[PDB]
């Protein structure tokens, strides 16, 4: 009687079983568990939480004080009038949801500066498996918060009133610094709906005005209502009429970015970003995302300054080293320069010796000139149009909107007053293409820096003159103390570092796989600990104690994969967290990661950004994590409970050989 | 940002949308619907419902009375004692559940003859769109019931006490009549757990004793405890010890089969079958299923008598015709004989003209001799051992268990008394390989029938001498009136039939597609109508009104695919049901068919029985069904609501050309 195989029955049985924790607990009672390397227990649960709770209160006290500070006035921004709420309807309901973002018919919004900080669950784990003096110091240094009004306004002022230097950039120069594969460019000559449906974005992210919902809840309304309307006005050159009738259709929202902030500067620093209308962002994302997918990176073309698209896993970390060594003698041969937004990696040789530099830009978004922004939008639009000339007219018009969004969009801050930057200079952070805009601006400066080296200006290898140079000739602010070129260990031994410097937030280290060197990311334990005790997520009301224990497990796997596994103390910490996780929590059915578990928070592991754990009940072992960064990857992810898929099915392994003699 | 494409978001949005009937009805309020050809409404909703209940009540009354009849005694079966309940444990529970099949320590089981019949749902639809006199007359003829104590004991006695004729069969003849492909044989040389986990079965089916639960709920106990225990006593040749300590591990249960039955013969016909212990049936299923997966069929090898594995779709119906035409002159050239269980199709030529014969056996299981059973088991075991000799002894030991289960396997009927068939002859229906055993028995007989035609015995073409032949030489009972050779239409025109005869329960018919001929299955409206108004499912109170209405939709698609679409009246009745189905029910999310919808009941559409609909919200059109039975590229299944996927996600696509000139 055929229907469903026995193996399928067991599988179907297990899937049902791991949805019942209480039952899952009994099924894994005496199950052979594989413990991961962990740190020894330092104190009990009670003390660990009490100490962790004490730190959190002291952090809220600091945040509370800073948030009480008076903030500067917004008289540095052009003040437009008040915008009326969009009366557009999508059949039965209005595109602008009634009862939200409305003040007597005028569009409104309210900035959120909460006192709440973190969950402190991860902090309890730290106090439990590490020295307290070290844990408390690290925890009190940084915190996850909404920031402060004072820091928000001050930071907004800085990136909207800075004197910029217009760049001398041409298509010839951009084709040289940022080469791409025309064949990888998306066919923009196709129908618009298909193109837009192809762009990727965060479903939870705000749709901006006039939707005031998630991009998921507002997707339909913008797709067969707002988009069509926008399109018809674009082709008829009648954008101005649509702007006057529905001002909110082009309104942006200036927001304070909740993030990890230094506690001793919460009152003078809170990064602002701009959230544009879904239909505008999604439309340009057709070009922006198309172009990034065609862009060659530093390790694919040694003439390219582009690091935007670089990833560590799959030999990627080794690629950096192999490419970095191509650096020539300062003054005689060209250096190696990789640009990834505000982040940059510089290599040069002095007397044959390889040196590395990892400078920081002090809020370079306020240094991005309109000439560079507009020259990039042209480079992108011209690239597509040069490939599919049948649609030149339309996308050139889109480039105009793209430039407006990046520099001169009207936005709300707090309340009902609408604002706008006095000057076109300065990049409005958050706009589609922010990473590219920063990269090109950064690359053009360093490309100039390289040219000066050839004249023999080897004094530009020094912080003093470097800082002076980037400020006068490019208007970029190199943070003092970040220009410290270090001698590079070109052939690291087992366990040795490339340099103690960072790129994309990580160090380059060499480890032993099996008689072979593997290049992998690494960080000091203090840095791993800082990220751990400072999860980017505030206390949610309905997050049960179970889903909370699972978050520790998933965050622990993530950090290990990012490189925490290559540090002793950090490895042990995540190891202690994983081993202290209940069996039913390790083998439960999770939703994140397509059921395979939430992926690492780090965004530069794979170029497509998509990292997926093999199984949800597996722990990151040293041999498995190394295989992610090696060019081979001949390794499966080990299970915390070997022989668990059977136990969940209420049966156990048993070999019954049919070859036996009777 | 970048988490997932917008196209993906609409997909997720569409997924949750098809899980809310209220919202789903709302979105599909004024959507465009492609209506299937239907019969006009014959009478109102209340009137159709009134006539339906009245009929089902008659059928209940008929079944209730038939169940009150007295049945014969079980004196014809060997009288064994009582078996003790198996007190084997798994950890937190015993293999034999507490307070279930137990009577003061002794194994027990009660036979179920309830007076529940049908549901009246499909029948109400029939009265609504069809002739009252026809629907009434058709529905009153048969019902889906448990049967009766009388017909159950009668049919059991007949198949357990018939005088059989031992077949002269050898491995040589079996290779000649049943050729297979050694490469397609499962490597039973490596491990048992992996092999046993390879066999497929019904999860809702009883695991038998001592589990007394569904195979799904007893699987863990069977695999992790009982099976390993059985293995040890097999390798040590100590099965006689395990029998005398845990008799229930070898005990079977004789059950009455709930099914469609003729009402006027409820007291005479209720087919019995045997359900062996899970660990046994699964163990032998390894060899059985492996062999049928490697078996050649008539249309793949002319010398083969095998029809076990034949399917209709994908040119199957035309394959049968192309194979049948090869039949030679009776006496001179060999005929064309295909055997599938007790069902058999025969073709021969008399003065050039082709004739077809579709005879019926009377409970063939009672006629299956023990020698044929042994010969078949040895044939299957030898085939696997010839391929993988490194495990010969083990599976040969299994062949011993296989033969036992098919003949001398002890069993319970009702109460607590253990019975057994006194003779090794007669096949215990239900045993793994029942289809194969019947097929081989039928082939050995017809193969001999074929040889007699060569000896000049052309009188065996006549029913009078055919019946006498199968009886005297093979103990096979040909049901009188079923041996009636019909002149075959070798090249049927558009809309014409192969013959009015049935094979595998369907007729062979030729239909038109543009200009080419297509061979497809077919039945009279009366036969489609009988299957429709007689669903093989009893009334279940824990089944909502939405579930019932969805089932009408599914069964309507299933019959159309099976061939109801090629009958004008049947096509119209099924179309009426589909069109009368609520949009929220059509585009609803279903669980059956892996989310694609419940597959057709007919299990001879494809070789592996699995027919999967492309979509759950589509309807079987004439064009789509025909492409299923043809050999080339089945068309896309037409959606009931062509604008469905869009309207669900609250989306309406609008062409925006990027290649447009700007003002
Ligand atoms: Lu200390
Ligand atoms: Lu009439």
């Amino acid at each position: 009687p055929t229907r469903l195989s026995l193996e399928a029955m067991l599988a179907e049985r297990a899937m049902v079983a791991r949805q019942d924790l209480a039952g899952l607990k009994r099924k894994l009672a005496g199950a052979d568990r594989v413990l991961a390397p962990q740190s020894p227990e330092q104190c009990g649960r009670e003390s660990a939480q009490a100490q962790a709770r004490s730190v959190t209160s002291e952090l809220k006290s600091a945040v509370k004080e800073a948030q009480g500070l008076e903030h500067q006035t917004l008289d540095f921004l052009e003040q437009l009038g008040e915008y009326p709420v969009c009366g557009i309807l999508h059949g039965d309901h209005p595109v602008h949801p009634s009862g939200t973002h409305n003040n007597n018919g005028k569009v409104s919004v309210k900035r959120q500066f909460a006192a709440g900080v973190n969950t402190s669950d991860a902090l309890t784990c730290a106090f439990r498996f590490e020295d307290s003096d070290l844990v408390r110091e690290t925890a009190l240094k940084t915190t996850y918060t909404d920031g402060t009004w004072a820091g928000f306004v001050q930071r907004l002022k800085m990136q909207t009133t800075r004197k910029c230097v217009q760049e001398k950039v041409s298509r010839k120069l951009l084709k040289q610094l940022f080469p791409y594969d025309p064949q990888k460019l998306v066919d923009v000559s196709g129908e618009l709906s298909e193109l837009v449906l192809g762009i990727k974005t965060n479903a939870i992210a705000s749709a901006g005005p006039p939707y005031w919902r998630t991009k998921r809840d507002a997707l339909p309304d913008m797709l067969d209502c707002v988009l069509p309307l926008l399109y018809d006005h674009i082709v008829r050159k009648d954008l101005t009429t649509l702007r006057n009738k529905h001002p909110e259709l082009f309104l942006a929202e200036c927001k304070n970015k909740t993030d990890r902030y230094e506690v001793e500067s919460l009152g003078e620093k809170t990064r602002p970003y701009f959230s544009h209308p879904f239909h505008l962002s999604a439309l340009v994302s057709v070009l922006s995302q198309s172009f990034s997918g065609a862009l060659k990176i530093m390790t694919e073309d040694s003439t390219s300054f582009n690091a935007y698209g670089f990833s560590w896993t799959n030999g990627g970390a080794e690629d950096l080293a192999i490419w970095a060594r191509q650096a020539g003698e300062a003054g005689k041969k060209p250096p190696r320069i990789a640009c990834y937004g505000d982040d940059t990696d510089i290599y040069y040789r002095k007397d044959g010796k390889l040196y590395r530099i990892c400078p920081d830009f002090k809020q370079m978004d306020g240094s991005v000139d309109a000439t560079t922004i507009e020259a990039v939008v042209d480079y992108v639009v011209d690239a597509h149009v040069k490939q599919y000339p049948t649609a030149r007219q339309f996308w050139e018009e889109v480039g105009k909107l793209w430039v407006e969004m990046a520099t001169q969009s009207p936005f709300l801050i707090d309340g009902t007053k609408v604002y706008r930057k006095m000057q076109k200079d300065g990049l409005m952070t958050g706009v589609v293409g922010t990473t590219l805009f920063d990269t090109v601006k950064s690359a053009l400066a360093y490309n100039d820096w390289a040219d000066q080296l050839m004249f023999g200006s080897l004094n530009l290898l020094e912080e003093k003159y470097a800082i002076e140079f980037f400020k006068n000739k490019h208007g970029l602010v190199i943070k003092e103390g970040t220009w410290k070129p270090a001698l590079v260990n070109e052939d690291p031994g087992f366990g040795e570092l490339w340099t103690e410097q960072k790129f994309l937030g990580l160090q380059l280290k060499v480890v032993r796989r099996e008689n072979e060197k593997v290049y992998v990311p690494n960080l000091p334990f203090e840095d791993w600990l800082t990220m751990w005790v400072t999860p980017r997520s505030k206390y949610r009301s309905k997050e049960t104690e179970t889903m909370r224990e699972r978050t520790l497990f998933d965050r622990a796997r993530g950090l290990l994969v990012t490189g925490a596994v290559f540090d002793e103390r950090a490895r042990g910490l995540m190891g202690a967290v994983i081993n202290s996780t209940a069996p039913e929590v390790v083998c439960m059915r999770v939703q994140e990661g397509g059921g395979r578990g939430a992926p690492p928070a780090y965004a530069f592991l794979t170029r497509d950004g998509v990292f997926e754990f093999p199984i949800s009940d597996g722990y990151p072992s040293y041999d498995w994590v190394v295989s992610l960064y090696s060019r081979d990857h001949p390794c499966d992810m080990p299970r915390v409970f070997p022989e668990a898929a059977t136990l969940i099915a209420s049966y156990r392994k048993q070999v019954m050989d049919t070859r036996v003699v009777i």
